[PDB]
């Protein structure tokens, strides 16, 4: 009833009996490029591939995305357990460099998912990066990494302008003192959780499990509290990249996002969303959708989406329930790990001819996944959305 | 944001931009008996005709039955602007003077099992039932209108101490409640009357149930034009107290100016809409509803969020029995609830309950079940466009099973 | 009662109001009323202030009716502890800005030391002006209640509410002017701001007319009183009730039973809490104390708020903040005494005592008297919390002390 | 307003306009036990000095103490500028009740007056009664802080917390029992329920870890002092940072930064009024006092509230509903003005002026003494609104009064 009571009754006791819904973004290389290494980084919750151009060749990086995709396809046999898997370009930046216009066009060939835009400092930073892109990836999501004090103090434009945002604690406490760094990271993901944008916490996560096959408390902890800050994603780099541990590093990262769900309170921040009016009928449907799912508390929100969009929109008021986004779009299940709470799942099935029966059949391909999941089970109540539609129905 | 400041900004010099939600219920007598009259008084607004066996016999009282329902049917010819009007019959009870505090022992008297018997055959939508002081005097009620009238909603009249002392036990057995204000103040102190009322009123509108408030609305438009305002005030504080309906009796029934008291009850209520703070009773509810596993009501919970979320012009319900357009009610949304129902005994009951907009639609049914829905939701559509509910572009919420929402626009 | 709704839910009839009446009742006097020993049983019944009506009457009448309030009043001055306070009140006729028989009935108020003056037909900031410059240096301590009767006044209320001193909501003429549906509204509306503004607000006008001919009142009445207590009016007025009627002494016991009753229906914590949120900020250390005091008398249920009080202005800004706890104004001021009654859940009080030349002492015999005056009249006990507000200097203003103290 | 915007609108151009908050408890070994050193981490912020009895002997931690005291004391001759600074005790615990070498070391705490002692290995209610037995009569002042470091700890949190004068987190010692990403939940649970309680919770092992080898910290580490403070935490601790470490100086000077800056972050409104909401109604006038008081504070932005204590109870009890506004509690108990440290917001001010015969003036000579320390330490300056709270009657529990006066 208050956050002060919902931090005293907080139980060690208690297992976590939820999924993980804070996306984990792995930094590939040296220890982790190996498509065996891939598959168990798979297993252990990687949800995107992150790609540092700072340092290697286009031979060197198009090498590691085939392996990533190779390794995720692996899986694929099972279209119920398949885990679609991003791929990020992290460009090296200094406007826009004349290395990282190149780098970005082979993004677009290697058809990345989504793209990190390193020094951001204005909103013609991002346009120059969304015209470089051009109409070819213009479906490939800009997040802006802030790096510098002229980055902060023109977030708000910068943000409009973006898909997302970065937060770069290691880049942003070069430039301003390390006591400032956590108040700008929690603007940052405030002002991202407010505006319905993915934010990404980044750099310096666990950066002793290089050499060390388990993490320091003051990681740990930094950890949690960046997802309960409204962090939709986490960020490993050299963690995976080079160091010594790099499977150890997901599987703890897992731990600790998974245990942090449970110090949400849900509460607060869903009922601080409804206080800050439409006429946008897909928008109120996601409204009138996560309000129902408090209120029976449902086993999941059931999202069919083409552009990912519809799900964005419900995930914007912070739902508790999982929200399963049913997709055929490759793109859009591997990009949705962007974004808190939704579990992108890939249909694979042919495209009925009748069309409600192939919407029937999506609905269904989810229910299979959530019991399979453990999201849910028969009997359980879950809310099914569709074009503007909302449906409470049983589970099956 | 607050209740205050609500009220600060209040402007009379703003007129009132919605229908009225509260209910008008209409004592007919010698004054509204012609067909004539009632023709006016359904125009004016009148949505429950109340029959009082206190005086007159079946003979007349049918009579009267036959009125209401011939002028009610003159406007039958546009299904689009018919309004349902419903039929209440209204018991004389158990008689002695009165004795305060005490507990007596009656139950329903010999002349209104009669009357209630005659209820069933004249086929009248709800009955109030008089000087309820328990649950079993609920059950009795129920029993003798038997498998013949079991779908007659039952509202029972609080009309003493033991009554109000008993009110939970009374309302979980009641389809609704009558605060009989009149009979109250001869058995209670008048200073303590109207902390009864506002006691029912909340636990009524806490458990969803439809609540009246009766006798005295208007006494002094018996003999006058124009009522006063102690009246007035009356009127429309009882319907800020959150009540569904409110009742005219002498006003209608046998005064000089049964039609004024209509248009004025009427021009009162859609005023005391304007000062409702519609945010707090929505909210409150919101924090003591519990968590449900029935889908029927988490439908109806997102709905009312979502018309609050989008300013909605209505949200069209299709019901057969009526219940799926009272579990939206329960929640108190602004936007109007346009109820649509083949079931006309449903579509008259429908005015017990605030905000519901009862529409019958005449038109056969199709075949095809997606067709048939479709039929009956752009029927609402034509209703709200032509009573000025909304227009052709606006935001409408449409719910269908009963488990969909539907946030559509106007065609 | 974590809602209102709740709190609607739980309200009953079977427990007894155990509170006094906050609200302030206002008698029109005349033939009916006039005499001393009826005037004795009004007040006995819990009149607080008697209003004059200077639409009827000379000034010889109203003189005289102004000695049998006072000679009445003052039979019970014997008893200090036991004093009721009772406000004279001039309602002047008014234009049929401001018309030349109000000017002498005004200077009239003056010359016999009326408490406050009901101002009719105000339109605007510049008549009250007006009305207070009539009034000029002489009798400026009159409080000056700004009668609205009309659209004009309705729409131009906020500037004068700040001119003013006070509120009157007559709906009786304001039915007149304005149609029989939206008066409840100009009601509400004007109740709310002066609430909000911390004002005196009082409604009047057909209260209880009923009662002039009958020993009982009806119905719809009854509950119109109620409503208007639950609105937040600080005053309720009876007019052709008390003035001419056949039981203008039934009136007031109704009105009494009533006012209590509604007092057990109202949500404290809403209004309180409201203010709370839409309180500015201030700097001024009287207004800090008074916050502080409220919140205080919530926290730990006092019997009352007992406040030392010249001119009754710290009283006044207790009050503001709408405590639950009857706030116990002492004063020696005898004027002030008798205006606390037009703010609600003030109970004024009279200290009679001399003053002791050592002012810790005459401080502690006010707060003692004050302790005394509580529990002869059943607001607390020997060992019951209260909160004391007193000053840091013998003057005027400077009320900054909150003290949390056992009642002796 | 909300939550959500208070975060929206932290700005890191702004530098923190407050004093820090938090305690700093340092951690004293070879790196930091001389006289000199001592100096420049008092100087740097240091409250607290902590003993370790794991390791060293009665004579070694005598020195020590001896140093502590030396090091404080040359800043004596200046009262308005005095800091106190407390003395921890540290016990070794049961390795693998209360062991045999503890038993002495207890003792040995009470000769050497230490002020406070951080019980290990706290399982149950009955194991901080044997801490409080064998402290005995002698030190019953003592505050006895309850290490939590184990699964049973946690599991009966609540009964330990009851018998404790405060709790301690040891985090180092927590996740070697449970697992490390269960560990955070358990030390916002606790801060929560001593938040709650109004018992003061310290933050403690590795804080600063990086600092014992490098001068500056990692983020990891700086983002976690942030938020154990933003958690609601009363102290902050190093340990191997200013024990044994190269650079013990600039821990607490890195410490005293971050904690400042997360002061910024912290949400007042929220935590306050959830507090309020919470609170039983009490019949205690010092209670009743301290929430007028801490209301006050908000309503009107004092610089600071002024608190006349001897015990210290009284400041703790103001502390209890979490004031923006610094507590400067004053007192000439020079334990309590130690111990006060334990209490986030609380500033102890030890006046050693000479005890004036008339109460009344050596009341308002202890309010003005406080007065001059606020304005030098730039708490506020001539003309600011600040909260005054005293007593009716010299000895300790009495304080009842509140009063709103301006800086002189
Ligand atoms: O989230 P998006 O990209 O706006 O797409 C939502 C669309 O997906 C659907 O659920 C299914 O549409 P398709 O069968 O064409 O994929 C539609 O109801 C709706 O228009
Ligand atoms: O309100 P009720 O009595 O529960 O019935 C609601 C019914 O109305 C409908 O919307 C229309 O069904 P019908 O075809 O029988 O009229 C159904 O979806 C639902 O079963
Ligand atoms: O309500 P007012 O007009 O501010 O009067 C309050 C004053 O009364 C006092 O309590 C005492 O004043 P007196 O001794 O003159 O009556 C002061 O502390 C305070 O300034
Ligand atoms: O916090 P504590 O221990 O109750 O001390 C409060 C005491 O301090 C005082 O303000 C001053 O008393 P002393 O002269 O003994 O210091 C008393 O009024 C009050 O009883």
């Amino acid at each position: 009833d208050t956050f002060l009571e919902h931090m005293c009754r907080l139980d060690i006791d208690s297992p976590p009996i939820t999924a993980r819904n804070t996306g984990i973004i792995c930094t590939i290389g040296p220890a982790s490029r190996s498509v065996e290494t891939l598959k168990e980084m798979i297993k252990s919750g990687m949800n995107v591939a992150r790609l540092n151009f700072s340092h290697g060749t286009h031979e060197y990086h198009a090498e590691t995305i085939k392996n990533v995709r190779t390794a995720t396809e692996s899986f694929a046999s099972d279209p119920i357990l398949y885990r679609p898997v991003a791929v990020a370009l992290d460009t090296k930046g200094p406007a826009v460099s004349e290395k990282d216009i190149q780098d970005l066009k082979f993004g677009v060939e290697q058809d990345v998912d989504m793209v990190f835009a390193s020094f951001i400092r204005k909103a013609s930073d991002v346009h120059e990066v969304r015209k470089v892109l051009g109409e070819k990836g213009k479906n490939i999501k800009i997040i802006s990494k802030i790096e510098n004090h002229e980055g902060v103090r023109r977030f708000d434009e910068i943000l409009e302008a973006s898909d997302g945002i970065m937060v770069a604690r290691g880049d942003l406490g070069i430039e301003i003192p390390a006591e400032k760094v956590f108040l700008a990271q929690k603007m940052m993901i405030g002002r991202c959780n407010r505006a319905g944008k993915p934010v990404i916490c980044a750099t310096q996560m666990l950066e002793s499990m290089i050499k060390k096959p388990r993490p320091t408390r003051a990681e740990g902890s930094d950890v949690a509290n960046a997802v309960l800050d409204g962090a939709d994603c986490i960020m490993l780099s050299g963690e995976t990249a080079k160091g010594d541990y790099p499977l150890e590093a997901v599987r703890m990262q897992h731990l600790i996002a998974r245990e942090a769900e449970a110090a949400i309170y849900h509460l607060q921040l869903f009922e601080e969303l409804r206080r800050l009016i439409t006429s946008d009928p897909t928008e109120a449907t996601a409204v009138g959708a996560v309000e129902a799912s408090f209120r029976c508390c449902s086993g999941a929100i059931i999202v069919l989406t083409k552009s990912g969009r519809s799900a964005h929109q419900v995930a914007r008021y912070r739902p508790r329930a999982p929200i399963i986004a049913v997709t055929r779009n490759p793109q859009t299940a591997r990009q949705a790990h962007l974004y808190r709470g939704i579990f992108p799942v890939l249909c694979k099935d042919p495209v009925q001819e009748a069309w409600a029966e192939d919407v029937d059949l999506r609905v269904n391909f989810a229910m299979n996944v959530g019991k399979a999941r453990g999201f849910f089970k028969k009997g359980d109540v879950v809310i099914v959305l569709t074009g503007n539609t909302m449906r409470v129905v049983p589970v099956p």
